[PDB]
């Protein structure tokens, strides 16, 4: 086992395969219900596996967040398409969670610890209020996240719960924040009910235009904005991510930001995105190989780089193929401009 | 594109005989030394789950040489006293010279990332800019760093075989550039130590330095004021509790709340840094999201809350600061009036 007290499935089943009939029952029982939205199983023998494996892993899910009442349900695309259709289901093999009249999507790394992770900040309400210095400073310290803060006068305020609803779309992907001091609002520079949008790297944020703002007006923003020009990938958002490609490819860096050659690439990179922030065409990808360790053997092989020291490529998502700009040395890093001509004959 | 196990047979049982044929094979091996293997399902099973995990890691990590053999502790006692290992469940590394022991989380991601790690130099030279602003930044590690003329001088290599004792726990640095050594207020061939969340290093005195007095320094303040709790590291950190119990400070540092009370821990290290009786653990939930139920039953407290309390080792049974706002955090001064009495018997379990 893993260790002195990890927990193991008890063999209790608590994830079956979901019918219509049930769901208005089952979704009474839980605080949170959790929906995966599977193809039909093949009878082939290698797929019939790899889909035991993925309940087994819900299973374990659903027996450390019982206590939480997060319920975890099985849903067949072909046998239950009217039930999916309904709940607006449409793609297979992503984790779909109803939290009250909304609906959050997991599309990452199946895996039990990744999974509660996600699930344990997503009970919570989005919206963190932000009030004394330290607090500030937590705000402050928020870099490779997509952030919001708005200035209220208090949390009766409709201008207040139209951004906590708008918040609810996004949770928790995209981190919304909200203060009600004067103090707070005259250090970052908020006036009352206007919202500022930080992209993530970005040295200052993007104050939304016309407030007071609906909660419309605040979730149509943060979709025109929702891709940053420098976005990392995580683990709990891997397919999410890697799906949402330009033009059939990947711009992906490399960098161990434990590393100091793997922090010093990253923050060359990050002057790559500031000066190429308004490029619609561009969004480069930083992937921490920490934060990937069973596939770093792997990305090797098939990238053909040596993943001790920081790289930077652009892949082809179709058939995983790519070319990368040549970095032997990490004490030789390019500059900011001889990684944007490298990165300019790409586009 | 996760990797599956292929089902072949790579971790095999080591025997004393083949020791020296199969250190040979590889550019680290990797040793699990265990309790015998009974006649009980009682259980071979558990130690084939044990197996899995280590089977997984032989594949991925197949294309960098890295060995994985298991060390039965009775039917191979002889070699065990030789090559020095006491300790049942923990998984011995071979680095050259050196053994290093890894006594953490026993997962496949876990053990790869951090012996991927292991595998390089154990010292980074800081050089450019942007190498010393990553320095600085490193703040829950125990770091140290040293200004040498150059790589050739047995004042570094005195400095970089010490470091190979610690690898990959404890973070050296070394600089060959006076502009670096001059920022960092750094003399030549010294080496100052950084105890995390400290504001100040400590100069260790009497440089220049053998390897023994660099290993015996850092042994001398390898246990931090506040430490924090790393999967990698912690089954080795939770064994070394002070008479019986442990500090524990859980603190999600994503959390605006969590991060002001780690916060306000660091201010009590600070100012408590140089009593031997005091180590703090801080526990980051989302480093440990698959002991949150275990820790919210067992100790009946909101993990979604910074939270700081004593618990006991022996049975898991804890006593915990009343913080039922975390918009009224204690104060620092209310943090060591309950941190003293717990030291001194006053709060126990
Ligand atoms: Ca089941
Ligand atoms: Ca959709
Ligand atoms: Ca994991
Ligand atoms: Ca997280
Ligand atoms: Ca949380
Ligand atoms: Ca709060
Ligand atoms: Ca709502
Ligand atoms: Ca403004
Ligand atoms: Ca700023
Ligand atoms: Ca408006
Ligand atoms: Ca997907
Ligand atoms: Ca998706
Ligand atoms: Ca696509
Ligand atoms: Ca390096
Ligand atoms: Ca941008
Ligand atoms: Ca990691
Ligand atoms: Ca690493
Ligand atoms: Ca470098
Ligand atoms: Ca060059
Ligand atoms: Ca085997
Ligand atoms: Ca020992
Ligand atoms: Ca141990
Ligand atoms: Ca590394
Ligand atoms: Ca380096
Ligand atoms: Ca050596
Ligand atoms: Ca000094
Ligand atoms: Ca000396
Ligand atoms: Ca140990
Ligand atoms: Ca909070
Ligand atoms: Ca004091
Ligand atoms: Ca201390
Ligand atoms: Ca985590
Ligand atoms: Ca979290
Ligand atoms: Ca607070
Ligand atoms: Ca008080
Ligand atoms: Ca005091
Ligand atoms: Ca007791």
């Amino acid at each position: 086992e893993e260790g002195l007290n990890f927990p193991t499935y008890d063999g209790k089943d608590r994830v079956v395969s979901l019918s219509e009939k049930n769901f208005k029952q089952v979704l009474k029982k839980y605080d949170l219900l959790c929906l995966y939205y599977h193809e039909p199983v093949s009878s082939d023998k290698v797929t019939q596996k790899q889909f035991q494996l993925k309940e087994i892993v819900l299973e374990l899910v659903a027996q450390v967040l019982e206590h939480k009442a997060i319920g975890f349900v099985m849903v067949d695309a072909k046998k239950e398409a009217k039930l999916a259709k309904k709940l607006g289901f449409d793609e297979e093999g992503s984790l779909y969670i109803l939290k009250g009249d909304r609906t959050i999507e997991f599309d990452g790394e199946f895996a039990a610890d990744v999974l509660v992770e996600f699930l344990l900040d997503l009970i919570e309400d989005p919206v963190e209020i932000i009030s004394s210095k330290l607090e500030v400073q937590a705000f402050e310290r928020i870099e490779d996240y997509i952030k919001l803060i708005g200035f209220f006068k208090s949390e009766d305020s409709e201008y207040y719960k139209a951004f906590e609803e708008a918040a609810e779309h996004f949770q928790p992907y995209i981190k919304f924040f909200a203060t009600f001091d004067k103090g707070v609002a005259k250090k970052l520079s908020l006036k009352m009910n206007e919202v500022d949008f930080y992209e993530p790297f970005m040295d200052e944020p993007i104050a939304i235009p016309n407030k007071p703002y609906t909660e419309e007006e605040l979730v149509e923003f943060v979709k025109e904005h929702q891709r940053p020009t420098l976005r990392r990938l995580r683990p709990e958002e891997m397919f999410e991510t890697w799906e949402d490609d330009l033009n059939g490819i990947h711009i992906v860096a490399f960098a161990e930001k434990s590393d100091p050659d793997g922090y010093e690439f990253l923050e060359i990179l990050k002057q790559v995105a500031r000066d190429n922030t308004d490029n619609p065409d561009l969004s480069i990808l930083w992937i921490d190989p920490d934060d990937f360790p069973l596939l770093v053997a792997y990305w090797e092989k098939t990238f053909k780089i040596d993943l001790f020291r920081p790289q930077i490529g652009v892949v082809n998502v179709t058939d995983a193929d790519s070319v990368w700009m040549e970095i032997p040395d990490d004490d030789d890093l390019p500059t900011a401009e001889e990684l944007e001509d490298w990165i300019e004959d790409v586009l």
